[PDB]
């Protein structure tokens, strides 16, 4: 149970799921927005899962001693995500919306983590291949996946590898983590047994040396490399190696013949887990009826699950180190409608509940800050000096008195 210090140094983050439905530029700035009034430190927004709902400005590829020109890549991409879902409020965010959104999110201590899926959850690459030449670049297994990448097709790896490493070269120096995903390896064309199904034709040694180029693509960048624990060491095995400097963000143990490792076992293997506890899952749209991670659920489950709390395990008999806990809003159906206030509610809750972890609400006094001759500059420096930074979500009255003073004396 840690001092203020350690708990406020916890990474707080609320997961977008941008990758399957749009959202524009304004409403992830209020996320960020709400998400700094609350206390969070991160905002992690998938933009390749499923769709991809990003372009750069220059989107040029090289690879497979070819070259694909920017203009013929974006239009793939577009046609990829279209056909994944053609969402009628936008397709992709530019990279002038990207640069404005983390430039924003820094100016209030707000980290952002994006997130690129592969191999599985690429609906959208998957298709932009095929526009862009590169034949049948999907898994075959029970059928034809129409989310997944043929681990055997050499020219669609070189390709994914390369878009990949562009997406990196644009959040290098500008994030600090970057999340290559990686959960539900063909789920759609094994019936969610798709790591059994790698073992089964002897292809998970290859999983994990596309895993591990990930990750080395990622360091060699200076960003963290992130991904989903589904594919590391399935079953507790470790004939097969991974890198072992991946942050995990660790969602779930999985289900009857979804043999994930356990949080002991990645942690025996030297592991950091970020806790994105499926408890906290929020799917726009779920219904009390349809079970699962419907509203009601996920805001109780901010109540029931604590903050350190690893899927799988009982806090504190099983006590793993986490860097910090994310809670997860998707978009499995994408038409379903973002209710912003929904979102706002289950953030405030999992604040609500944490509140030795999350920061106060520092954005008055940033507003105040901002607004800035005699004994009088005397009175303006002294309540200046008076600020703490360092409140947590208890003592929010008391950084209302410390803004207030300041306040008085700019007046
Ligand atoms: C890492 C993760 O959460 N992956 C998927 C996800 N996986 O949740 C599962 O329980 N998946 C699953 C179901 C049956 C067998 C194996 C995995 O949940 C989210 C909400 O449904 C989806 O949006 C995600 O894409």
């Amino acid at each position: 149970r840690g001092s203020h210090m350690e708990k406020l140094a916890k990474n707080k983050v609320i997961s977008i799921d941008a990758g399957r439905k749009y959202f524009t530029l304004n409403q992830l700035k209020r996320i960020v927005d709400k998400a700094s009034e609350l206390g969070y430190s991160d905002v992690h927004l998938l933009l390749g899962n499923d769709g991809l709902r990003f372009l750069l400005d220059d989107m040029t590829i090289t690879a497979n001693g070819k070259t694909y020109a920017s203009d013929d890549v974006k239009k793939a991409i577009i046609e990829g995500t279209k056909a994944y879902y053609d969402d009628p409020n936008g397709t992709a965010l530019t990279q002038a919306e990207v640069t404005e959104l983390i430039e924003y999110a820094k100016s209030k201590d707000i980290g952002l983590i994006p997130a690129i899926n592969s191999p599985g959850h690429m609906d959208a690459m998957l298709v932009a291949m095929e526009k862009l030449g590169i034949k049948n670049p999907q898994a075959h297994f029970d059928k034809v996946s129409k989310t997944t990448m043929d681990l055997k097709n050499e020219e669609a790896m070189n390709f994914v590898k390369a878009l990949i490493g562009k997406y990196m070269d644009f959040f290098a120096g500008k994030t600090k983590i970057f999340n290559f995903g990686t959960d539900e390896y063909a789920n759609d064309a094994t019936s969610a047994q798709g790591w059994y199904y790698l073992k089964w034709y002897q292809l998970y040694g290859k999983f994990a040396e596309y895993a591990n180029t990930l990750a080395a693509m990622a360091k060699e960048r200076g960003l963290q490399p992130m991904a989903f624990n589904d594919g590391f060491y399935y079953e507790d095995k470790d004939d097969v190696q991974f890198d072992k400097d991946v942050l995990i963000s660790y969602w779930s143990k999985g289900w009857w013949g979804y043999n994930l490792a356990s949080p002991q076992y990645l942690a025996s293997k030297g592991y950091k887990f970020l806790n994105t506890n499926g408890d906290w899952y929020y799917i726009l749209g779920q219904k009390p009826e349809d079970g699962g991670g419907f509203l009601k659920k996920a805001i109780e489950n901010t109540g029931k699950t604590p903050f350190n709390q690893l899927a799988s395990t009982k806090y504190p008999e099983v006590d793993l180190p986490t860097v910090g806990s994310m809670l997860s809003i998707w978009a499995d159906r994408p038409s379903a409608e973002y209710k912003e206030e929904e979102i706002f509610e289950l953030m405030t809750a999992f604040a609500d509940h944490n509140k030795d972890y999350f920061r106060a609400n520092y954005n008055a006094l940033r507003e105040e800050l901002a607004k800035i001759s005699k004994e009088s500059l005397e009175a303006l420096d002294a309540a200046k000096t008076a600020l703490n930074y360092n409140l947590n979500r208890n003592k929010q009255a008391e950084l209302d008195t410390l803004v207030a003073n300041l306040k008085a004396a700019l007046q």
